[PDB]
């Protein structure tokens, strides 16, 4: 029953966190940029968005704003690229459950949202 | 002391699975094509390959059997896209460890290289 959005513009990577999660049961959905994300979110209302702060031309802060205020039972977990100081802070500030930096430990990332959105 | 070549065409996956096994005190290097692969099989003689069969313009059965030509110690274990039959063969024919497909159970490929390249 539960639903993870992942938003990541390589699909490579995006790809395979979505199988990571489609194993274990969650309904995923899959967008490359936040224009995508923020239509799914509309859309599906997921229960947790992987969101990637690296994203050309996307201001993943505001996207993150946007989330909530579509959506505001959405929990987002961030991804960074080697965790940077401003985005950490604001996205605390947002509601964000958590940061990952890429490159993980798919374990750990899926511990975590086991944790977070128990099924 | 073991080195491994990680031959993908997208950085973010090829760079995933490096740490992956950087963080398994393997010495590792990265291609993105058949080239640079080329060229550092001849450099660095790594002891396996992860081969992503599916690069652009890439013929990864003819790589491969380059590589051999080049360093005929080399193991290789290619990534499938989904497992082809012919190319899975080929592989097998040549030498090749096993096959993995994406999107991939990193703990498996994990499980099998250190099994296969053992610290
Ligand atoms: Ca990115
Ligand atoms: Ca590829």
């Amino acid at each position: 029953n539960e639903k993870i959005l992942i938003v990541d513009d390589q699909s490579g990577i995006r790809i395979l966190l979505n199988e990571v999660f489609n194993k274990e049961g969650y309904q995923t959905f899959q967008a490359a940029n936040g224009l995508q994300a923020l239509d799914i979110v509309t859309k599906e209302r997921p229960d947790l968005v992987l969101l990637d702060m690296k994203i050309p031309g996307m201001d993943g802060i505001e996207i993150l704003k946007r989330m909530k205020v579509i959506d505001e039972n959405i929990r987002v977990i961030i991804m960074t690229a080697y965790g940077e100081l401003d985005m950490i802070q604001e996205s605390k500030e947002l509601g964000a459950l958590t940061h990952f930096a890429k490159p993980f430990d798919i374990d750990e990332i899926r511990d975590a949202v086991k944790k977070y959105l128990p099924l």
